[PDB]
C-alpha cells in the first residue's frame, strides 16, 4: 500500500504545516502537524477542557463506531518549545492520504498548554519519530508509520515541504518526479529516538564550504534551523546590522536586508537554503526588526534541522531494518 497527502503552511511565514487526517468511522477529518521529532498522535477532542479549545476541530470518539477506549492508558508530553498536552487514549481507524491503519492509538487531549489553544489551525500532532519516544503509559504505543510499515510497498515516508506553498507527505514510495538529481543517503542513529544524522558541513552565501561534522535531528515539527553558536554567528556576520537579542530571544536583522543563502552538507552532496527561507518577518507587527530563521542550538542540547532546512530538500525517512535518511535538491 501507499498514501499521499498534501501538507499546507498554517500561515504566511510557514510557522508549521498541517496535513488532513481521517480518524474514526464515519471519518472525522482533523488537520494535524506531522512531527518527525516526536512519537505521539494526539488530538483536540470532546474531552479537552472547554476553556482550552479555541477554534480547533475536535475528535469525538463517542461518534466513531470503531473507537475503543484503551483502558487505563494515559499520556503526557512536553515539547522542546515548552508546550505540553496530556490525556487518555483510544484506538481507532486512522487514514492519511488513502493509507489506512486500524487499531491506531489516538491520544485524546484532556489538557493542552496555551500555545496549542492559541493556534486555531492545528488540531493535534502526528508523531513520526521512533516509537521508543511514545509517551503512552503503562503500555507504550506505536506511531502511525510504525503500524503501517509492514503493509507499505517500501518501508519509507518522504517529506516535501513547500516554501510559502503546499507540499507533500508520501508513505510507501519515492516519487522520482519530485526532486532533481540524485538522493544522497546518510546514516541515522536511533539511540535518542530521533532521525538523528551528521551533516558534513556548511557554507554561508557564496563562501567556501567548511567541512565539519554537525550531529542533529531531521524534525518537521520544528520551524527553524538550530545549529551550533559558531556556525550561526558565521551566518549572521554576513548580514549588516544583524545581532543576537536576548530580549527578543535570538538573532534579529534589519528587515531591509537581503539575506545570504545557507548550504549544508549531506555526505558529498549539498543542500542550498535560499536566503528568503531564513526570513521570519517582523518581530512584532510594524517593526523593522526581523526574526532570523537560523538560530543557536546552545542550551537546547541538540542541533535541529527544522522546516527551514527540510523545505529546501526532498527528504526520505527510510524505516528499513537499519534506518537511513535521504536528501535531494528539488
Amino acid at each position: 500500500s501507499t498514501g499521499s497527502a498534501t501538507t499546507t503552511p498554517i500561515d504566511s511565514l510557514d510557522d508549521a504545516y498541517i496535513t488532513p487526517v481521517q480518524i474514526g468511522t464515519p471519518a472525522q477529518t482533523l488537520n494535524l502537524d506531522f512531527d518527525t521529532g516526536s512519537s505521539d498522535l494526539w488530538v483536540f477532542s470532546s474531552e479537552t477542557t472547554a476553556s482550552e479549545v479555541d477554534g480547533q476541530t475536535i475528535y469525538t470518539p463517542s461518534k466513531s463506531t470503531t473507537a475503543k477506549l484503551l483502558s487505563g492508558a494515559t499520556w503526557s508530553i512536553s515539547y522542546g518549545d515548552g508546550s505540553s498536552s496530556s490525556g487518555d487514549v483510544y484506538t481507532d481507524t486512522v487514514s492519511v492520504g488513502g493509507l489506512t491503519v486500524t487499531g491506531q492509538a489516538v491520544e485524546s487531549a484532556k489538557k493542552v498548554s496555551s500555545s496549542f489553544t492559541e493556534d486555531s489551525t492545528i488540531d493535534g500532532l502526528l508523531g513520526l519519530a521512533f516509537s521508543t519516544l511514545n509517551t503512552v503509559s503503562p503500555t507504550q504505543q506505536k506511531t502511525f508509520f510504525d503500524n503501517a510499515k509492514a503493509s507499505l510497498d517500501s518501508p519509507v515516508f518522504t517529506a516535501d515541504l513547500g516554501y510559502h506553498a503546499p507540499g507533500t507527505y508520501n508513505f510507501g514510495f519515492i516519487d522520482t518526479t519530485a526532486y532533481t538529481g540524485s538522493i544522497t543517503y546518510t546514516a541515522v542513529s536511533t539511540k535518542q529516538g530521533f532521525w538523528e544524522w551528521t551533516s558534513t558541513g556548511y557554507a554561508v552565501g557564496s563562501g567556501t564550504f567548511k567541512s565539519t561534522s554537525i550531529d542533529g535531528i531531521a524534525d518537521t515539527g520544528t520551524t527553524l534551523l538550530y545549529l551550533p553558536a559558531t556556525v550561526v554567528s558565521a551566518y549572521w556576520a554576513q548580514v549588516s546590522g544583524a545581532k543576537s537579542s536576548s530580549s527578543v530571544g535570538g538573532y534579529v536583522f534589519p528587515c531591509s536586508a537581503t539575506l545570504p543563502s545557507f548550504t549544508f552538507g549531506v555526505g558529498s552532496a549539498r543542500i542550498v537554503i535560499p536566503g528568503d527561507y531564513i526570513d521570519f518577518g517582523p518581530i512584532s507587527t510594524g517593526s523593522s526588526s526581523c526574526f532570523g530563521g537560523i538560530q543557536s542550538s546552545a542550551g537546547i542540547g541538540i542541533n535541529i534541522f527544522g522546516d527551514v532546512a527540510l523545505k529546501a530538500a526532498f527528504v526520505v525517512f527510510n524505516g528499513a531494518t537499519t534506518p537511513t535518511l535521504g536528501f535531494a535538491s528539488k
